[PDB]
């Protein structure tokens, strides 16, 4: 009954169905990246239950798209299934996740897409280049949808947090220097997103290994500085804390679905699962200031 | 390698997948008769292999052919797949016939494609007074395919032949007044259609018994009295004959798929199953006299 979620849903059905009819290839064209597909249905009389009579559907550069979800260890069956086989769940009073929690899929401007068009070659070459081990978003899928004059651009990512595993704390940190603080509005629905202050207040701790702190600031660097070159900036880290008591394994994860959790260690006060990647880069006091400040900051907190 | 077989294939694929998400009532209410489904495909720099850059695919009533295909037995899974898993094959130097020979896929004019909505409805209602048997044409998709600047308009319906048996003699039958033969250049291709005199001379019997021949030919009244009533003439017996000798069952057919056909008598010179049924019935020297006319011929013959 929202029409928009309808189409994408239908979208993301004919995309899958289209593609496993291509041939995959192991290397990508330049032309795959200014590559789109375009699909218009005209329903008259037809069809009103499930879907509106007159919708567009666009899908940008699908072979892009389908190379990532690969070199991210997605299946095109798994993540058709995830999308369609019931409805994605609305978020807030914006976005969306998929109904087994895997992926998030956030509306964005053309100005978004008209960014990660710009950005997509590089984004790509850096992906193959660090055979997909990093905490930059993992970009999915990108479509737009139009549904009777209303028109939306989607793009799909991998959740930075567990499908399994609930999340009862989450922070979003920059490092800024102007003050960072959690709305009263926020933090009185059942799950809150906190910021920077809120954490470098309450005494927020977490402990992780020495030899996963590494692995973790080595990869965020790489990241970071990437995202600088590109200059952009705005991005935040997305820190979620599974706190093991409160809430198969009793309390460990598959690491090859929750590509970003990591486990406390072994002397620390409770039994805690972290889940940590960037988030939100796509706007484009300086961009090569910025990366170091971010930087300065998550380094300090863990 | 023929774009307009490939968006064909493409449309039914589409089409069905469609449908199944769609409830099947038991009714169909006035407006499935003025129904129909768009889509227009444009693919930029993608999936050329497969398919063309730019095309339309629009199916006619879509609920009503479906409500057909069940009312004449048949599933849709089964005509997704005899239409999509393999390509149909041409059939002379025009029609083409399913892969596994079930199927026949004729292109025809905007004005038959008026003609058959022009007669849907009555068509519809009256498969449903006969459930299902009748020696008429057994309409089961009607489509439109736009291939860059060409347009093409294709009706489906079932085969008269059998699937599995060959049928080494083919006739075509209207009863018509005016001298009815078959060309040289056609006789010289492996498998002729000869015509009205064709049979008349060479002494060509039809060895069926006295129930089977009762049977075959109130139903081709009836049929034949609704096509007068309908205003539309200038339509044929399609009459092939199978020589058991020449060509599981070592003789024996599937009546339910080959529903056109019938055994000879005990007493036949040869072992031979017949498949009869009308063609071409479309066109709209009176249609009044055309009906009887054509009913005394086939008596005369059988
Ligand atoms: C496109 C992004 O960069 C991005 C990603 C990758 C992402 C990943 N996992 C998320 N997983 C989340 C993020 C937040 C929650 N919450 C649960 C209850 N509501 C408050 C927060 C739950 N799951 N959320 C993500 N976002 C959201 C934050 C901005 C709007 C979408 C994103 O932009
Ligand atoms: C739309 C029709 O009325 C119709 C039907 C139902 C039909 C059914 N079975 C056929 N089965 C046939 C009909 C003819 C052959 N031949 C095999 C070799 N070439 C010569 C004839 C094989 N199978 N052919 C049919 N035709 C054809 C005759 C006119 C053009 C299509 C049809 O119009």
């Amino acid at each position: 009954s929202d029409p928009l979620l309808s189409v994408l849903m239908w979208g993301v059905n004919h995309s899958i169905n289209e593609l496993s009819h291509v041939q995959i290839p192991v290397m990508l064209m330049p032309d795959d990246f200014k590559a789109y597909s375009k699909i218009k249905v005209d329903n008259h009389l037809f069809n009103k239950e499930n879907m509106p009579s007159h919708f567009k559907f666009k899908e940008y550069c699908p072979m892009v798209f389908r190379n990532l979800r690969e070199r991210f260890g997605i299946d095109d069956q798994d993540f058709q299934n995830s999308l369609t086989r019931s409805a994605p769940l609305p978020n807030d009073s914006r976005f969306h996740t998929s109904y087994d929690k895997r992926y998030i899929i956030k509306t964005i401007t053309s100005e978004d897409v008209a960014e990660m068009h710009n950005i997509l070659k590089k984004y790509h070459q850096y992906i193959v280049e660090c055979h997909g081990i990093t905490l930059l978003p993992q970009f999915l899928g990108m479509y737009r949808l139009n549904v009777d004059g209303v028109e939306i651009y989607v793009i799909v990512t991998r959740n930075v947090f567990s499908h399994r595993l609930s999340v009862y704390r989450k922070y979003d940190l920059k490092g800024s220097t102007v003050a960072r603080e959690a709305s009263d509005k926020e933090k009185a629905k059942e799950l809150p997103t906190l910021k920077d202050n809120d954490f470098i207040n309450e005494g927020q701790k977490i402990y992780i290994d020495d030899n996963n702190k590494k692995v973790f600031l080595e990869k965020l660097k790489k990241d970071v500085e990437f995202l600088a070159q590109l200059k952009l900036m705005d991005y935040s880290l997305l820190v979620g804390i599974h706190d093991v008591e409160r809430a198969l394994a009793p309390g460990e994860f598959d690491p090859n679905i929750d590509v970003y959790g990591i486990k406390c260690h072994e002397n620390s006060p409770r039994k805690e699962v972290y889940f940590m990647a960037i988030i939100d880069i796509l706007t484009h006091v300086n961009p090569e200031q910025y990366s170091k400040r971010f930087l300065d900051f998550i380094g300090h907190i863990l």
